[PDB]
């Protein structure tokens, strides 16, 4: 299963094809707007978001409710276009007007001016449109339909936050992944103990008056894994690592880290290694989960626990000194709409992109053609698993 | 550029494949001895690192001190294969002698069970013999192929350990790479500051004598990187990215991180973005390395500055609980030959696979059938870059 | 370079997004335009191609005029789909509606019957409208991008009927590429000499009142080429064999051959290979093009000749033997909307696909993250190819 | 599945490395030098032959005679490097000795001139030592793994030659696969008519005596086909188009055809579709075979017919016109002792191309990290294949 994402941010809409889903999946437009939605929230994300109300159009590959194998194509419109016809159309325009909303003013910590170098462009909105986050939609969208294929295969997935521009949220001890994904969905800041809620709501505020940006920490977990996905026997067939560039590749993201991770680094072998257990009942499990679901880059069958980093925000309503690219003269960076923060918008994206790498990884293990075999092949593997 | 390791740990031999390094590369079997010699280091690694002496040996693709394009292939020899000839024979054996060695009681931490299960083995040694770190060996042989490629372009390359065992090193501000690398290579440890040295090592006989092991954060510091590598027009073009993959592919690494990395999830944005500066001697350069070299998924001319965590050494000889895989009952793991920690080692992996995947970005974005052209195509692009 | 095609034959739209394609290329929708309008033509054709008036909508990647650098979608609307609203419907509908247009007798020589044991399909419509043809005129638009690049490269390709279902063409020797697009498209059945034009039109006015259907052989030259695209060094990245995937891949094509072709399996050494010349002037060439400019996997310089096999359309009006999937008894297979040839509209396609796979290639040989970086490597390889 | 093949001809040996074999599968060095054995045969193949005996070395990947799912590793020796030790050193040496065999004469035909443009040489030999089909014994030996896979699933593969330096082989109606193995290695020229068996052997004389060479058309037939291997939903999905791309991209290949192959261009519809049949005995099957066992781009469960052409060996006793690169100055090829022919060693190189392709189409469809898994998927396909 592959894909590809299309769209500029203030072009006339966004375009995602996914080649390789099986076919016989039930999926529905519903089934993406959901996730469509929650990635357009989370307190103190603004403007656009109240401008758009992202929903999906399927233009191929779904027929009467379910996949059938070929090529699927979904739209997401931009409803802002219509402000900017002239400034992106794909047509020519009278010189004249093509100054307008013209970049030279690269913003500190965006694609702007190395996007400038590398394309060789003279205005760097060519290098906003397509860098800016407003991507993300798709790839949430693209993960939407990994999703589909992991509920038909009784999986869960959830993300919250664990840290919000330094405050680190102080997780419940033995949450099951359902009580992850409920708990967080009662939050506007996808944390599961709220009695943040009200402390990190009105920090944001704070950083948003204070004119500056923040980031944080964002926690993915996926349950009921199969047992040896991913592989040892070449570095790029290793689950973790495969998972480690989805997540990084990720609008903001500085590093991802898996089960303990960073923490890992501050211990002893014998507080970390999970002990192997085994019941008649059960097969095999472990005792503890430092190492997030993974042995060796193959999945062991406890959740997947994955986090990622997100940098705050660059865009400041504050600028910072930057250079102007036609005079060479320091200035301050443009500003460009933006907000405090996006990190549980950005925690979602996160979830969708671990879903769709999940996702591949289920359909490059086992026979997959069309669902009936896949859930059949998943079974019998379980099975053999369960009895080794 | 592209290439496949192959090699059982007690097999006789590994081996790689290159193929699509350009034709014209000065190489020597030197090149790549002295990175195997660093492989083999570190306070801490006992065993099998006094048995094998490193060394390569071309068979094909290199001639007269030169590449030429065609795949280049590399043997490193296993002296230990001498102990092993019927255990790990190519053909078949008497029965009688297959116990020999074999494993039924996996290791936590390890890939024994997991690759037991995914690919039914009966015998767990089939597992180990590939999941072993010896095959960072040849990783580390393409590692210096793909190094060669970067001094040719004017670029250096260093890693050092900056935290082991959770013992934060302190590192002085503003050290150039070739400092980093010459202070490393004084120290047992590879720490660029020698005043935790001694108690670094005791800390290792403390953890070895304890019966555990430890892991710890190594650093890759890369200068002289071309703007532009790597884009933000698809995700999974983000060179940021592909080096994440990359990193957490090395056995035993959990985590990776850029710049700030984790830290930046602490932090607002007024102290995180990186402002621009310009210079006619200089171009565009940044006041701060806060993003460790990466904007929008592209280097921005800026060292890169990449982290991983190693965790420690699964194999502990005070073992862990487990199960006997034949009897289904609770069990200690197996003890097999190993070192309290290889983090320096561990290093040294880290700096060849970013060297790789860098050289391999390079490949892809300048004409590269031949040095000559490389080599023209690059200082182009600088002087490009220089004068934007 | 890479893309993606989408969409179902009698679906609302036809989509592509192709990723990879340099910053600053010219590309207006009549670029693309002008390949969809001969795509639909040539004597034969009718049916479907009363109703399509194909013409292309850009949607992201290209910006007043050329290209970003950013991934490019195309949309081609599917006028005959007011027809289909239920039949193809994304969204599920009452269960006895389904057997609308339902496909149970299937056809030979199509996709029907093993699509549906592949995807367990109970209707082979959904075999149908992703296999059929009509995804071609997205390869053609993808196709007609790959052009505008060889175009700024000074490259030409043309393309022409050299058998009509059995009736060979005398084409008069040593023609440019230039000459056969003109001369072809003079023709109604894309033939350079019409000397037998009635007699084709004729024959498939005859098939068509049988019941039958014709095929041919289609063949297309690229001239300009720059030398030494394509490598023997590994088997994969032999351009011929590249085209040749991409040839046989058209819709109903079974065989490919370049230069003499299979006719180099009935001459004599000496009979085939291309004489090495020099002159001051032309720098290398060859005498002759029997070898249709490769050699060892690699353009030498001399025009691309490349000639594909068309079978007949499958779908006969008058049908031949089948089962019924429901039954399992005997049937004539169904009889679908088909025309009794598209030879010349093949052979478009078949244009369209090698020009792609040259694109591909040039954009992995040489520098192209824009296309003036690109323009200037390959003036400076013919420079030095010139002067060798 | 994936492999890297790697050596130069009068290098010290030949690599190769297969990434992705199921465990489990039996494997000894005698399945690989059968094959091997069968390459280096056929009348007309002289010199090196006699000198070269070539059998493998196994160093990874394959314990106690079965693969383990670690990649493999296999070694060919090249006796005849032992007169070439100076001149193929991978080192240094002196300045004046590295003009010793050096090439400035290209050969018509071959990949010399263009390889030295491309790699910018100034000794062809670099271009000559890798383009050389002594590269096709590790294309063989891939193909005797896959080819193990193969015969574990009941599948059966042959070639012969069908045409012989012009010379038309009248095959008998409806061989079996194993008839054409059976017969044709019966063959010193791998026909499956022996009344002509004299007659060739002659004409290759004669063509030798006339210092000529011959090349002609091969034939692979797969037998016991699963159906439904290859898609429709994507052209790059297509396995005929796969083994288009394998089949042109042996040495001097030139063209490749399924099932009736071009003649299909010649007929009428009604005289190339393969009817479709059922029987409660065995299912669907088809009346005849004009596809060469593909529909869409997929396996409908008849043999595979697939045949390539091969020009005749470039080096010739005739003399042919050629330029000397250091001086410019024309020169005429001639060399006295030449092989007349190798296409019944090319039939083996495609028997092991296709088989190889098949292999790794059988690893993508079904579930295939192990052996057992493997069969245990293919039975069940073939189950509901049988009873759809
Ligand atoms: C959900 C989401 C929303 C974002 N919104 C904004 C925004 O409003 N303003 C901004 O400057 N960056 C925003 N970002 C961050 C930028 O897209 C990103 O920092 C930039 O493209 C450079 O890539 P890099 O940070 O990964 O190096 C957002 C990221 C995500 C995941
Ligand atoms: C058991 C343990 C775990 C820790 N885990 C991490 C970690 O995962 N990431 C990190 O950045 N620091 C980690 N450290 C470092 C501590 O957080 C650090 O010493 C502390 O925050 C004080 O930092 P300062 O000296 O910079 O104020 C950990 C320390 C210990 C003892
Ligand atoms: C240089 C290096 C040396 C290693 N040496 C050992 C060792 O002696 N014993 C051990 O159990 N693990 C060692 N490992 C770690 C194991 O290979 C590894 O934990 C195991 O294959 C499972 O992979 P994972 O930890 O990435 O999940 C080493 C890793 C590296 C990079
Ligand atoms: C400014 C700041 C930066 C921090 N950076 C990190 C970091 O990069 N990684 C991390 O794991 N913790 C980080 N933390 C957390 C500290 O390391 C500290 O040890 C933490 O609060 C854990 O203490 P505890 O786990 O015992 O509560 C940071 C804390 C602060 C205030
Ligand atoms: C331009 C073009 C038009 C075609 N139109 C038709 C048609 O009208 N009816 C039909 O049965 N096949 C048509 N075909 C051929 C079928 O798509 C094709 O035979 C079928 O998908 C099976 O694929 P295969 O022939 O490659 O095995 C056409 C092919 C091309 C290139
Ligand atoms: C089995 C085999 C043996 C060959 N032996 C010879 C030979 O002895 N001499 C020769 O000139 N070409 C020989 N060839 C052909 C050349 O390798 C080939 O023409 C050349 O590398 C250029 O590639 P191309 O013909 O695919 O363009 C052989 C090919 C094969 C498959
Ligand atoms: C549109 C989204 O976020 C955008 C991401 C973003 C940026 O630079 O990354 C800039 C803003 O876009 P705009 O300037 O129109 O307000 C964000 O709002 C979105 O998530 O859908
Ligand atoms: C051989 C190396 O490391 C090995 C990696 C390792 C493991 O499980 O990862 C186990 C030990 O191997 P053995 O049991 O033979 O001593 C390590 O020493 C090496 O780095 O070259
Ligand atoms: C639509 C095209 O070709 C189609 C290919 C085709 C088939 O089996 O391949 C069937 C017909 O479509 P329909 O049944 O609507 O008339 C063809 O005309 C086209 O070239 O644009
Ligand atoms: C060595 C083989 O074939 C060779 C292929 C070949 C060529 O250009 O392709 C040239 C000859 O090599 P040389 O000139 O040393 O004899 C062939 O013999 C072989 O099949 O193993």
């Amino acid at each position: 299963m592959r894909y590809l994402t299309a769209g500029e941010s203030h072009g006339p809409r966004l375009t995602a094809i996914i080649e390789g889903i099986p076919a016989g999946l039930p999926l529905t437009a519903e089934d993406i707007n959901e996730d469509l939605r929650r990635r357009q929230g989370g307190y103190g994300r603004g403007g656009r978001m109240k401008i758009e109300n992202d929903q999906v159009v399927f233009t191929s590959g779904v027929r009467h409710g379910k996949t059938t194998g070929a090529p699927i194509t979904m739209d997401v419109i931009n409803k802002d276009h219509q402000k900017w016809l002239d400034i992106m159309s794909a047509e020519d325009i009278e010189d004249r007007l093509k100054s307008k909303r013209k970049i030279t003013h690269p913003r500190p910590g965006h694609a702007d001016l190395v996007g400038g170098i590398k394309y060789r462009f003279d205005d760097l909105r060519n290098s906003l449109e397509r860098s800016s986050a407003r991507e993300t939609t798709m790839r949430v969208a693209v993960g939407a339909v990994a999703k589909r294929l992991l509920a038909e295969l009784d999986m869960e997935i959830a993300n919250h936050v664990v840290v919000f521009g330094g405050k680190e949220i102080d997780v419940p001890e033995n949450l099951t992944v359902a009580e992850i994904k409920q708990r967080a969905a009662q939050s506007e800041v996808s944390i599961v103990n709220q009695e943040r809620e009200q402390e990190i709501k009105d920090y944001i505020d704070q950083i948003k008056r204070d004119g500056d940006t923040i980031g944080g920490v964002v926690e993915t977990v996926v349950g009921g894994v199969p047992v040896g996905l991913g592989s040892y026997v070449q570095w790029d067939r290793k689950l973790d690592a495969r998972l480690a560039q989805a997540v990084v590749s990720i609008n903001a993201f500085k590093g991802v880290e898996f089960g303990l991770g960073f923490e890992a680094g501050y211990r002893k072998g014998s507080q970390v290694m999970d002990e192997i257990l085994w019941s008649k009942e059960d097969g095999y499990t472990r005792r503890t989960n430092n190492l997030g679901g993974f042995e060796g880059g193959m999945t062991n069958g406890q959740p997947i626990v994955v986090r990622g980093v997100m940098k705050p925000i660059p865009t400041l309503y504050k600028p910072l000194m930057s250079v102007d690219i036609e005079t060479h003269e320091p200035y301050k960076a443009t500003v460009e709409r933006s907000d405090p923060t996006a990190l549980p918008a950005a925690g979602m994206v996160m979830e969708a992109v671990v879903a769709t790498v999940l996702a591949q990884e289920i359909l490059e293990k086992f026979s997959s053609d069309n669902l009936e075999e896949l859930k059949e092949a998943v079974a019998k593997h379980r099975d053999y698993t369960k009895n080794y």
